């Protein structure tokens, strides 16, 4: 079971991930840049002892997981906020010296 | 789309429910309290028109809707408090004045 | 074969049933209200010999029926009108003493 | 979803077109004559959003539509009238000088 | 369930209708030429209380029923007879203009 | 294809066969008694060799046949009367000296 | 749907048919023998205008019919008794010259 | 095998209940009324062995039962009469001190 | 695997059996008239060392057999002539005081 | 489960049966002649409670059971002979008057 | 239906085939030698128009037919010969030198 | 088994129709005009007995047979000419006053 | 495959069809109104090799074709404008002596 | 997987529950009564590390466990006794103010 | 798709081929013996541009083809004519010194 | 096919064999002991001819038959005796030096 | 329904079992030891006949029973002891003069 | 719905793409370079509400798309030149020092 | 998951067991002869948190077991190598006093 994800584009020079975590925390969440790769690692630091005499139903669902997404040369990552239980992350590379829309002809 | 959500009972007198509530804003969300009845609604106050060509992948999903559950009397609210996407909110009530969870014989 | 229905809330205190019945009459529609339940009764008061050499085809249909509905506790009937093919029930009951909508936390 | 009909034919000259169309209004509700052909068009003039919250059930529905027919030469509308949300259509044509219903030999 | 029946043509000017009606008589059949088209109607005049008491087996049955068929323009009938159990309707209409057979060539 | 037929039985010493026989002529129909057993056999006494082409439509069946039915003694025919296309034949007949149709007792 | 029945032997010389016809009466029940059968007939004398709003479940079904069956030569009724819904039918007949059980042998 | 029941309700106040029990003595008969609820339960008294070589045929069933129906208070029996195999049994009550069975309006 | 078998009537006084046996000899074939039942038996009387090396194809299987027929009483059979592979029985009984076709009526 | 039987025909006037009927006791054993049918009624005495702990295992069934007959008049039972556990049962009869078994002719 | 045969082969110069043929008379047969191939027609002469009321049972086959073999080189008839409804055809021939059934070394 | 056609049409007022029928003999053929539409009726005149050990394989199919067409006002027949094996039929006619096959524009 | 195409009403007196013709030419494309029928023709009017060498991939296909549609007498045609990959053929004809939609009763 | 259960009631006023628990110790097992239902909670308090080695075969699961069971208001425990396995829990309340069975009539 | 063809014997001097060839012309075929085959083989001499806007519909194939048929020495072939549509070819060959049909024994 | 068969324990020392073996005689069976290994052997002696005229019908079958049971060393037969179809056959070995049955703790 | 059962070895020498048996007596209890095989046998001393409208449901089940296995020589039993409904059994034996757990080399 | 499209290559420096674009205005379109890829967006600008009752038919689809193609180094738009309904668009680059198309031996 | 295992003989006093346990240590592997049975059980001596982090796959599987192989009597273990990641014991037993294999006749 892995958290919700989407991407969007700002610009050619921007990439903007966003990733559902609800109920993760500043210390749960470590990331890696690594070969041209970015890697998202969540970890549930410890268990806690659940009664499950305490609980009667539970629909959320939350695991330890890693996601890996390979990244285009040369990327830099702009920011990464955590906020009303979203993560968004801010990555910025560019020019293959064509931004340029253009053309009419007849 | 539903979200997902878990209750909790803390004691004969009290349970809590927890709802996966990300990227929403407290400006979004409606709650109701209606014959004994609990009514949370969400609601997207307003939509951007988003050009799919800008976006390249939705895995996350965005919809207003209600819940309902039917409250034996005599019920109150604690609180619901909102923290990294989470919605907890405390319910304590009972009295048939009995708690008394003891015997064995022979 | 049933008359199509809708039921709405005008607020906690309201309830509105919407019943389709073209070519029900004053006469052919008699209701009662028994031991908290509302009963709402169609007859055909009466045949007439149809020639099925006079009509070549019919796709609506009508028949006598009987509608239940159990009423939640202590419930009034407002007005009933019946215009345009329409059946509308105004229903009144309501003070659970909560109308009361509120919270927010943090 | 198209709206169940009733067609009567009261005589050689004459058939009754019977048309359920409850909670529509004159004012929602278009007819025309073109080439021989009888086209009925139902248009609900604009529509409310209704919270569909307040709403607990809906069995009736609502729909613009347009119904076609060939009548064969040459005719001429009586009368088409709305009452307890049916619509009846009188029409009334023929001329082949021929009505008649008679013979038996050996 | 419907009697059978047979067409056959005299000649261009001239059809020739065979139906089956076996107990049929003389009260219990009527027809009718309306708007170019023919209509043969049988009816059961009555109901006769039947002791099913009083038979052990039936295989033969009989029903209440109309025929309709479109006849060319401009048509005539000639004669119905009712003889052994069998009616016979003779119909008269020609004159295309071609009754002429005829070719050969090389 | 065989023709549908009923059979009453009017009384303890009583029954009549009805038999459906369209177009049939007398002279078509042969009986038979034969060890206490009833053969009813048509023979269509000749054919005509008819163009279909001049035939459009054929419903209506024409074969030759035989039935036959073993009749307890000490069986006597009283009449078979040929009335528009039916064939109804008497058929009278017991003497166990016992009709008696009654009792009750407690 | 019929009634349930049983057959028992008292001896050679006696049948006991055994039928359950709950709510069938003394005027409801006419019995007749007829060349050597006997036949058990109901009829519901009249029907009752039957307010389907009067009763919300009805298990319990009875019908009209008439039962049959082949008696040998030569049978006399004993008595007929209706008592607790049950029809009791006492039937006597014998003399085959043989009521005698008998052999062993080695 | 469980009997087949009919239930009547006469009016607000009162039902009635129709059993079928053929063959059953009062004496084999018992209920009960516990907690608000009606219990029924037969108990065939004793048995007999019946060789199953003098009985030929057995349509008729024969079992001990216990039936179970909860009743809204507040509930008194007014009478069960046995009668040609029936079991009827009167229930009567109701005081919400509502019976209205009227309105129409505009 | 049985030989081939017709049945025709000369008359009501008359039963003809034909039976295909080829192969079958005077010595071969015994018949008995038993308690009303003619039975006709074949017997191959013996075997012969058949050298499967002499014969490379058979289709044609002859096997020893009986068949069995009820007979009205009460019968008396003329003649059993084999000629050309065939068994032709000739057998007769009449007198059911009926030989006698007759009706018309109207 | 019922026993392996065999019948025999002696003569036309003579059949007889053979029944399997292994450690059965003449006391276990009841023939019955009633209305020229023959009833062999098999009844084991009484049983005796054996451990199934002390057997092992069980190939061999035992049951009380009863067969019928009709048996042609005039029918008169010789001898019915029990050895090595298998019954021979002794039928003779016939008279009318016709045992010959005789012709050919051509 | 094709007749069922036998072929027998006699000698390394002779083979017979067998083939019933009941109720065929010679004069229903024709043989031909065509290119050293025999065909066998059977020709039923004529026949009888007869009453299938007359015949309650055929299970035997009646019809005309040809059959073919290729013989080898050089082939002569020597006899065919019916006797009991079969009918024996004699072939005798070769000559290829060598009949010699022998040998075995070691 | 019916005969393959084409049809070829030449201009706005000319089709022809091509079929195919081998073998056939003018004086087997037969052509009708009636009511504007056109009936082509092979017979075959008669038939001659051959027998089928003569003919080796049938491949080609011999059948009488009639083809209806409504042709449209006001149609006139050129020619029909039987060459090799085929019939070519020559249709002429129209009238509305329009054959223009021309537009474009911008 | 054929062409997208589509059909409007301007008015009573109007019908515009739309068809999809890309890379089709003035040259390419004839028209004609031939008994009432407007038939629309595209020839692709020569082949060029194409080198299969040339291009590697095709998603777009264009044939020869003609479409035929039955026009309502008595038609006439406005314009047809070839743009932007688009046939507009505008097409006028009217007068049914009808154009009035009217009615409102009660 | 769940310890086995049974219900009985002792009378209006006593309830039993019967649940197998082998191997369950007085530790082992903890009750509450909460809200108007008792609930019955199995725990192994701790593991052992069991030497896989040293068991060959394991047929009986133990699982810690929770039951619960709504309890009619207002309900009293009598007593609770482990003995030979068994879980005995006595449960009391009654007095619905009908305890009492009766009537007949006629 | 080929041509429907048959095979007839004149005699063992005489094989008949008859082959329709609607449309098929004397340069269109052409016949070949090789090596103790017969080949018949034809050939459309030639494409024409074929108007399909000119046929609307075609049920009349025709195919270039080649038919190979193993002759028997030593074959000779008398004539071919194309008359009617129809191929006739005419084929002598015989004397195997056995024209002879001869035999009867007993 | 193989007679039923039934294996009990006297006692440790002890087994007893039934077999069902109706119609089998003294010199029909035969026994052997070889290797530890008991075999019972039937076989009928003989054949007789039996007439398939005399008998209509058999359902017993027996069959020639051995069966082998491997014995457990070191065992001793009793004594074998057939009485009323059975075959009881007494066998004894024991002394594992373990009769005995005890225990109890706690 | 057989006991789950669980079999411990506590060492080379011995095992233990252990059975569940709640509900169970020592008095319905036995045990036996017969050649070299242990026999467990439950039996429910004796029964009582349960009302079971008194019992509302039963999940727990109560039959008479026995069980077998073959024990290697030589074989003695040290205790079984029942407590909390579960059957404990010591078995202790070995003698082939071999416990010897090790080895390894190179 | 997406566009047919096909690619063309002249040379190894150069491809063109061809697009079917009907109803296409070029202020629908847009083209975008980024990255080495080409973006194709179809934009319609704005839509107008049409009555489907003035459409009888559509085959025609309309909507709003992107495309994406990544495009090797280093590319360079030529011309997309809009013609009659089609977008040609032209791509020339590459250089990798290699255009030779050359080589045999042996 | 069990490791590979193989048995191979080097003489009848000797068998070979070979088993791939990769990564199985000294430490790990711990093997017992008991009974007559030898008992080969590896034990992971412990975990080691792992990082699924560290490892992107794994397609090598360890698991815990214990293989039992029945020895027959009276076996002796020769050596036991681990040497590259195979097991190999060496074991030893003989004497049956046959080893001897021989023979030859005629």
């Amino acid at each position: 079971a892995t958290p919700a994800y989407d991407l969007q584009k700002r610009d050619a020079n921007n990439y903007l991930l966003t990733v559902s975590v609800p109920g993760w925390k500043e210390e749960e969440l470590e990331i890696e840049t690594v070969g041209g790769n970015l890697n998202i690692t969540g970890k549930h630091t410890e268990e806690t002892v659940e009664d499950q005499t305490h609980w009667i139903y539970r629909g959320i669902r939350k695991a330890d997981f890693q996601l890996s997404f390979s990244l285009p040369e040369h990327a830099k990552v702009n920011n990464a906020k955590l906020e009303q239980g979203l993560l968004l992350v801010e990555i910025y590379q560019e020019i293959p010296e064509s931004e340029k829309p253009k053309k009419i002809a007849i």
